[PDB]
C-alpha cells in the first residue's frame, strides 16, 4: 500500500525577526531619502569625485534591547538601516557609514554618522583605503589596459607569453597596499590566460607588474614595475630592449592547445564504472517533512530546536535566539569573516590576502537542487540590495533532515537491544566568490547538540611554476603550474548564554601526575586527572587547542547547576580544521584581520563589538574600522555575557587530487557546541525514532517495540527535484534609483 | 510509472581469499588432530590440572607468498591453523600456540610450537600471566563466593551497601597483578548493585577487595584486603568490629528503589516531540544497488575498488589487498588493539587496563536491521571458534552505499555548474564487549580516498563518588556516581603499499619564515613555506601530529612519479579523536601496549611484526608476546616496505550527557587516507553521477547534462528491514568434541 502522506507544516513564530533584512519597501524609502538629503548620483554615472550610494541593510538590534523584546515583554527595538555612501563632493573623497531611522521613514527619523561598532571610532573611511567597489574597479581596469596595451606592451606580453594581449586577462592583486607613512598607495598585478570555463587561475602567466594608483586623479596613476623571471624593469621600454638580447631568458609557455585538464565535468567518451549506470541513493521522507516554520518571520522548529534566521550581504546566513527545550543556548551565531592568505615567490600570490566578506559572500548563486542539497530539501528566499538595485534570491539557502549513518546511540545486553536513529536537521547555504566554492552546513542534533562545518571546493588560486624559487611555496602540479601555499581562516561569532547571559568559561585541564593512593601506603602511580581552571580575564593570546587534546573547554551557567551540583554547561568541542593562521605579521594584512591568529578568543559581550571584521576592513592595513584586537583589553570574564570568537581553517597545499578542482570531502573544518551538565541526562530519549527489542529466555520469543513507527513496506513516489527553480546568476535585480 | 529495479549483482573474486577464517571441516579436522596426539579435556570437565582447546583459527599467510600468489601466478600459501591449547599435565601449567598444519589434514600435517610473530620469543605463556579463560574465570568466581558469602560477610555487604549479598555482583578488576619478582598473583575487585537492565556499570558500590591468587591450588588462594572509605582492613573480622563503632564512617548508600535514571528505551509516558508522530528519513536505492561481491570469497567491488574481507574472533574484520582502478594501494588494513585505561582515586577502577582482544572484538552480537545499518545494507555471516564449539555469526558486518549530504565538489562559473555526488561504501560491525558498544565504519570515496572510523556507545564504567578523593578523577554524575575518567586508544594495521611495497615515508612541514625577494630588494616579509623531510629510520619516539596542523604525512612509493615529477603518494591524514595516552608508566600496564603512547609509528614490514598486540598480552605485564617496542629499532625506511600503526583515541570524562548512555555522535575517531600526486589529477571525474548545467546568454536557454540519469519522478517499495534475521546472543555454536 502507499506510505502515509503528510503535508508540510507551517507555524507561527514566537516574535517577530527583528533581526531580518530589509523589506524592498524599507531600502526603497532610505534610497529616497538619502536622494533628497544628498546629491547622489547613480553608479552607473559616478566617478571619484560624485557621490553614491553601495549599501542600505538592516542595523540589527542590541543586544538588551532584542532579549527585554524576546523574554520580557518589551518593545520592538527601533528598525534602523545602515547605509554606506560615497562622498566625493568635497576636497577629499571618503566613504561614509550612516544611520537612517527609525523606519518606517516619518518626521521623527533621521540620517547621523554611524560608527559605534567600528573600533577606530569613525564613520569615514579615506578614499585611499577605500572599498574595492565597481568605481574603483573600473578605473583600475581601465588604467591597466591603458599601459598593458600600448604597441610595445602588445609585443612584450605575446613575446613572453605566447598569445596576443586579446587572449589573456590581466587584474590586480588584493588588498591594495596604502603607505600611511608617505600616502601612496600601490598595487601588484598579473595576466592569466583566458578560458572557456572559468578555468583562468590554472593558467597564471607568471607576467607581474606594479603600480601606483594614488589619489582620485587617475592621470596621475604610473605603472612602476614590470617583473619577470624574478627580474625587475622600471618601464615598457626596458624590457622591450632587454627581450631583444641573446642572453634573454624566456620561461617556458602554457600549452593553450591542451587544457582539457582544467575541465571540470564528465568526458562523456570516458568508460563508466561497473555499475554507475543506475542511480546512487536517494533520501526520502516517507510520511513527509518533520521539521515547520514561519515563512514570512523565517523560524524554524525541529525536534524541540527554534531558531530565526537572518541574511546580509557580507557573510550570508546567521542565526539568532536558538533554542533547545524552551531555552535560548545561543542568543546570536554568525560566520564573520573568511581570509585567503597565499605564500608565494611570486609577487602577486605572496600579496594575496583575501577578505571574502569585502567581495561579499550573501551576493552570490542560487542552490542546484538534488545536487546542492538533498531533494527533500525546502528553500527560502533572501534579499540584499547593492548599487541602486534590490536583489532577490531565490534558492538561497536550504534546509533538511537527513538520516545519519550511523545510530545516535545503542546498546546490547540483558536479553535486549536498544538502539535511537539520528536524524538531524541541516541548513545550508554555499557561496560561490570567483573561483572558491565554500559550503556551510549547520547540523542539529535530537539531545541539543549542533555541529557547525565549511567544506572548499572550486578553483585553486595556483602560481606560475618558476623552477629557481617556486618550490619553497608549493608542488609542481602542471607541466609550468604551482600549487600555491595558502590558509582558508573563518571566524565565528558563538555568543552562547547557557542557562542565561552571566557565564563562567572554564576548562577541564587533564594530565599525568604521580600519586600514592591510602589504600596502598608507599606506592606510587602514574596516573592522570582532572583540574577545573576558570578563564577569569580577556587573555590576548587567545586559546589554542591542548596538546594531545588533553582539555575541554566549557561555556558555564554563573549561577545555575544541575541536580548534582554541577554549572551548566555547553562543551565547545574541536573537529577538524581547528587550525590558525601559519604567518604572524603579513604587510598585505597588518592589523586587518588580527583575530586568525589563534584557535579561539572569549570576550565580554558589547554591543560595539558587533563584529571581528567589516566588508571596508581589507585595504585599511593599519587603521581598519574594526581592529578585533581592540576587543581584548583584560576584562573579567568571571560572572558575565561571554562571546567565544571560535575560528575553522586549513592549510591547503594543493596537489594532484586539487585539478581540476579541490574536493570537499577532504577540505573540512568544523567544531560542536554539546551539553556538558546541562540537564541531569543525556535529552534525546523521548525522540520516538527507536527501537526496543527484546528476547525472553523461557519463552523463546522475541518482540520488537517501534514507538508508533511502522517499518512495513510501502509505496512512495521518489520525486524530481524542482530544477525548473534554478536559474543560473548572482540574484534577480530591481533598479530602484 | 515505476522506478526501474535491478537485481543484485554477484562477481568472481580474481583469486582466492587466502586471508578467510577456518571452515568448519577445518576445524573440525584440527580439533580431532589435536584429540589425537594429546590428552584433550572437554572444555565443560576441565580444571588447571586439565589439558583443553581455546582457540583455532587460521594462521594468516606470510606477505611476500601472498604477493607472488596474487600478482606473479605464484602457488596458494599453505593453509595453516594457529591453535592455542592449555597444558596443565605438568609440573606446572601453560597456554601454548601451536601450528597445525598443512590443511587439510595428511600425511604431510605436523603440530609444532608457534611463536614467530611474538616478540618474546615464547609459545608457552606461563599460568600465572595466563588468559583470563572460562576455566579461570569460574575458579575466580567461585573463590569470591566462598570468601564473600560467609555468615560475616553477608552482614558487613548488608551493612554498607543496604542489599544483601544476593541483590548484589561482586567481580574481579581487568588485568590482574603478576609481579615476577616475587612470583606473587594478585587482583583487586569491587560489587556493583544487581539490574535487570544491564546498568551494573552505574550503580559501583564503593566496596573494594583484594586478593591472592598464586598459583593452581585455589586452596591456597587467599583475600588480603577489604577496602571501604580509603580505610584498608585485613580481615572480615576485622571490618566487622571496626562497623560496630560509634564512630564508624558509612557512605551514603545507593537508591536502589529509583533507578529509571539507568534506562536506556523510551519512556512510552513521554511526551511526543512535534511531528515526531512522521517516521524519520530513509534512504534507497531507486534502481538497485550498486556493489558486487563474491559470496564464497568475501571479495567486494565499488565504482573501481576491490578488496577481501576477512574476520577474527580477537580483533573481528580486516581487509586484504585493497585496490583502486587495479592498483593495490594497501596490502593489509586491521584493527590490531582496543584499550581503556581508567584513572581513579579507588582500586577497582584505578587497576583497569582492559585489552578488548583479549576479550574478543569479533565475538559478539548481530547487527539490527534498519538502525545499525540502513534498510539498503547488505549483510555477511562469520564465524569463530572458542571452548569447543564453532560460532557461525550471521549478520556480522553489512555493507551499503551512503548518499553523503555533501557533494563531493563544485564549481559555478562562466554560465555553467557542475556538481559531482558523493556516494560512498561503507563497510560496519559493531562489537557489543559488556557495557561498550564500539562501532566500526570503513568509507570509501570516488577518488580514491578512503576514511576509517569509531565511535563509541554504551554504558561507562562508573566509580563510586567518594567527596574526600573521587573529585580529581571525575565528575559527580549522580546521587553517588562519579564518571571515571578513562581514555579509550585504538591501534590500525595499515600497510600501505603506494605504488608498489617500496617506499619512503616524508613530510610536509609549514613554517613561518622571514625571507627577502629579488623583486623587493632590501624588504622583509613574514611569509610560509614548505619543506620535504623525509623519515629515514624508524623512530623510537613515533609521530605525534604537528602543532597547529602544519604539516601533512606521506607515504611515497620509492621509484613511481606522476607525469610531473611527484612522487605518487598516498597522505595519512587526522581528523578528530587524534590522541594517545596520557598516563606513561601504568602498574596495569608496563609493557603491554607500548604502541598507545604516539599518535602514529612507522615501521619496516616484517611477517614477525604481524600484530602490535595479542589477545595473550593483557595480564603477561613484564614479558608480554608481543612488546610493541620490539619493532623499534632504528631501521632504515628509505626505500623499504613501510607499515603505518596508525591510532584513534578519546579522552572521555562522562558527564550528564553520558547517562543513561553514551552517545555516538560526540564520542567520534577518525582518519583518511588519500590521494596525493598519485595520479596526474583527481579521479572521481569519470563518475556519472554529476549534472553539468549550462545557460546560453544569447538563447536565455538552460541545459541539463545528467549522464544518463534520469530524475524523473519514479514510483517504489520502500521495503521492510530483515528484522526476522536478528536474534539475540553471541551466535549460533555446533559442538565439536
Ligand atoms: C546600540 O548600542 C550602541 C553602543 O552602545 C549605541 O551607540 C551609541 O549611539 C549613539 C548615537 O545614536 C552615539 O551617540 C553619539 O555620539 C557622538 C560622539 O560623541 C556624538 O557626537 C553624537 O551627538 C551622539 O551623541 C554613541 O556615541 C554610541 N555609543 C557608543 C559607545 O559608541 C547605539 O545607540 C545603540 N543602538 C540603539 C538602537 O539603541
Ligand atoms: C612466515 O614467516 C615466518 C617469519 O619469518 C616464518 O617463521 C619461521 O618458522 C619456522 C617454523 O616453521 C621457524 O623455524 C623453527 O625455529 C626453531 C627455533 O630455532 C627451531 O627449533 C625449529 O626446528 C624450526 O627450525 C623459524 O624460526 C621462524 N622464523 C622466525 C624468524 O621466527 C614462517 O615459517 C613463515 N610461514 C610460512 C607459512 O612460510
Ligand atoms: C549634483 O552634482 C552634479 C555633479 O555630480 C552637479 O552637476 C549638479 O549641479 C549637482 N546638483 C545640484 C542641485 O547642485
Ligand atoms: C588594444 O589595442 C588594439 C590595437 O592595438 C585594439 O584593437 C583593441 O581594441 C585594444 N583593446 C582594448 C580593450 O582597448
Ligand atoms: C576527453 O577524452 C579524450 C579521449 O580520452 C581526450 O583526448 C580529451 O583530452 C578529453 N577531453 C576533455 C575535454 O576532457
Ligand atoms: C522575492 O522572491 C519571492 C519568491 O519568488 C517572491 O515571493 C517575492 O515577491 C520576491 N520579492 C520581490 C519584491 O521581487
Ligand atoms: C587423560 O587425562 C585424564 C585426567 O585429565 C586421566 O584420567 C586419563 O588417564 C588420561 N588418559 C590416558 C589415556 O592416560
Ligand atoms: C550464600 O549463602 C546463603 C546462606 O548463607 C545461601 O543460601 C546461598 O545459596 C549462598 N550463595 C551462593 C551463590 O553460594
Ligand atoms: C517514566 O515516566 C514517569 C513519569 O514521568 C517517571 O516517573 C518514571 O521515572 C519513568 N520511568 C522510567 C522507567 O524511565
Ligand atoms: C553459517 O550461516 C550461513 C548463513 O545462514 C549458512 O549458509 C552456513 O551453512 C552456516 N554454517 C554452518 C556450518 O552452520
Ligand atoms: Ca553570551
Ligand atoms: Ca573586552
Ligand atoms: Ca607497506
Ligand atoms: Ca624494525
Ligand atoms: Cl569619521
Ligand atoms: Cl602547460
Ligand atoms: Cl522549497
Ligand atoms: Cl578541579
Ligand atoms: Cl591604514
Ligand atoms: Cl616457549
Ligand atoms: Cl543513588
Ligand atoms: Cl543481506
Ligand atoms: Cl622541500
Ligand atoms: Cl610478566
Ligand atoms: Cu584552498
Ligand atoms: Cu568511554
Ligand atoms: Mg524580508
Ligand atoms: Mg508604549
Ligand atoms: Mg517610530
Ligand atoms: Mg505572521
Ligand atoms: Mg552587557
Ligand atoms: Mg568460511
Ligand atoms: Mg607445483
Ligand atoms: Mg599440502
Ligand atoms: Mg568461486
Ligand atoms: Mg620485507
Amino acid at each position: 500500500a502507499e506510505c502515509v502522506s503528510n503535508e508540510n507544516v507551517e507555524i507561527e513564530a514566537p516574535k517577530t525577526n527583528i533581526w531580518t533584512s530589509l523589506a524592498k519597501e524599507e531600502v526603497q524609502e532610505v534610497l529616497d531619502l538619502l536622494h533628497s538629503t544628498y546629491n547622489i548620483t547613480e553608479v552607473t554615472k559616478a566617478d571619484f569625485f560624485s557621490n553614491y550610494v553601495l549599501w542600505i541593510e538592516t542595523l540589527k538590534p542590541n543586544k538588551t534591547e532584542a532579549l527585554t523584546y524576546l523574554d520580557e515583554d518589551g518593545d520592538l527595538p527601533p528598525r534602523n538601516a545602515r547605509t554606506v555612501v560615497y562622498f566625493g563632493e568635497g576636497e577629499e573623497g571618503y566613504f561614509e557609514e550612516l544611520k537612517v531611522g527609525p523606519l518606517p521613514v516619518s518626521d521623527e527619523t533621521t540620517i547621523e554618522p554611524l560608527s559605534f561598532y567600528n573600533t577606530n571610532g569613525k564613520s569615514k573611511l579615506p578614499f585611499e583605503v577605500g572599498h574595492l567597489d565597481r568605481i574603483k574597479s573600473a578605473a583600475k581596469s581601465s588604467f591597466l589596459n591603458k599601459n598593458l596595451n600600448t604597441t610595445i606592451m602588445r609585443d612584450v606580453l605575446e613575446g613572453l607569453i605566447g598569445v596576443p594581449y586579446e587572449d589573456m586577462g590581466c587584474h590586480s592583486a588584493a588588498p591594495q597596499l596604502h603607505d600611511p607613512a608617505t600616502g601612496a598607495t600601490v598595487d601588484y598585478g598579473t595576466c592569466n590566460i583566458n578560458t572557456e570555463n572559468d578555468a583562468e587561475n590554472l593558467v597564471p602567466t607568471g607576467f607581474f607588474f606594479k603600480f601606483d594608483m594614488t589619489g582620485r586623479d587617475v592621470s596621475q596613476w604610473k605603472m612602476l614595475e614590470y617583473i619577470y623571471n624574478n627580474k625587475v624593469y622600471t618601464s615598457a621600454e626596458e624590457l622591450y630592449e632587454a627581450m631583444q638580447k641573446d642572453d634573454f631568458v624566456t620561461l617556458p609557455k602554457i600549452d593553450v592547445d591542451n587544457l582539457d585538464w582544467t575541465v571540470i565535468q564528465r568526458n562523456d567518451s570516458a568508460p563508466v564504472r561497473h555499475l554507475d549506470d543506475r542511480k546512487s541513493p536517494r533520501l526520502v521522507e516517507p510520511e513527509g517533512r518533520r521539521w515547520a516554520y514561519d515563512g514570512d518571520e523565517e523560524y524554524f522548529s525541529w525536534m524541540d530546536w527554534g531558531f530565526y534566521t537572518s541574511w546580509s550581504r557580507d557573510t550570508g546566513i546567521s542565526f539568532y535566539d536558538i533554542t533547545f527545550k524552551g531555552e535560548r543556548i545561543v542568543y546570536e551565531l554568525s560566520l564573520q569573516e573568511l581570509i585567503a592568505e597565499y605564500g608565494s615567490d611570486d609577487p602577486f600570490n605572496q600579496h594575496t590576502f583575501y577578505s571574502d566578506i569585502s567581495y561579499g559572500v550573501g551576493n552570490r548563486f542560487s542552490l542546484v537542487p538534488g545536487y546542492d542539497c538533498p531533494s527533500t530539501a525546502g528553500y527560502f528566499t533572501t534579499d540584499t540590495f547593492e548599487y541602486d538595485e534590490f536583489y532577490n534570491r531565490t534558492l538561497s539557502y536550504c534546509v533538511f533532515e537527513n538520516q545519519e549513518d550511523y545510530s545516535l546511540l545503542r546498546h546490547t545486553g540483558a536479553s535486549y537491544s536498544a538502539i535511537t536513529q539520528n536524524p538531524t536537521l541541516n541548513v545550508r547555504f554555499i557561496s560561490t566568490i570567483g573561483n572558491y566554492d565554500y559550503n556551510f552546513l549547520y547540523k542539529f542534533f535530537l539531545d541539543g547538540t549542533l555541529e557547525v562545518s565549511v567544506r572548499a571546493a572550486g578553483y585553486i588560486q595556483a602560481g606560475y611554476w618558476n623552477p629557481e624559487t617556486s618550490a619553497p611555496y608549493g608542488l609542481k602540479i602542471h607541466d609550468v603550474l604551482s600549487g600555491s601555499f595558502h590558509d582558508h581562516v573563518l571566524n565565528y561569532k558563538v555568543d552562547l548564554d547557557v542557562g542565561g547571559t552571566k557565564n563562567r568559561a572554564s576548562q577541564y585541564v587533564m594530565k599525568d601526575v604521580d600519586v600514592e593512593y591510602p589504600w596502598a601506603p608507599g606506592t606510587v602511580y602514574n596516573t592522570k586527572q582532572i583540574a577545573r581552571e576558570v578563564f577569569e580575564n580577556e587573555d590576548f593570546n587567545g586559546i589554542n587547542w591542548p596538546e594531545n587534546g588533553q582539555g575541554i573547554l566549557l561555556i558555564e551557567s554563573a549561577e545555575e547547576t544541575n541536580s548534582f551540583g554541577n554549572p551548566r554547561a555547553y562543551n565547545i568541542m574541536p573537529g577538524g580544521g581547528g587550525v590558525h593562521r601559519i604567518v604572524k605579521n603579513s604587510r598585505s594584512g597588518p592589523e586587518t584581520q588580527n583575530w586568525a591568529r589563534s584557535n579561539l578568543f572569549l570576550t565580554k559581550h558589547k554591543d560595539t563589538e558587533l563584529r571581528s571584521s567589516t566588508a571596508l576592513n581589507t585595504n585599511a592595513l593599519y587603521d581598519p574600522p574594526v581592529n578585533f584586537n581592540a576587543f581584548l583589553d583584560d576584562e573579567s570574564l568571571d560572572g558575565e555575557d561571554i562571546v567565544a570568537w571560535v575560528n575553522l581553517g586549513l592549510h591547503h597545499l594543493p596537489n594532484s587530487n586539487d585539478l581540476p578542482n579541490t574536493i570537499f570531502s577532504t577540505a573540512h573544518a568544523s567544531f560542536m557546541l554539546t551539553p556538558f551538565n546541562y540537564f541531569d541526562s543525556e535529552n534525546s530519549r523521548d525522540t520516538t525514532q527507536q527501537v526496543f527489542y527484546t528476547y525472553d529466555d523461557e519463552t523463546e520469543e522475541s518482540n520488537w517495540e517501534f514507538y508508533g513507527n511502522d517499518w512495513s513496506s510501502c509505496g512512495v513516489e521518489v520525486a524530481e527535484p524542482n530544477f525548473e527553480d534554478y536559474t543560473y546568476g548572482r540574484g534577480t535585480r530591481i533598479n530602484k534609483k
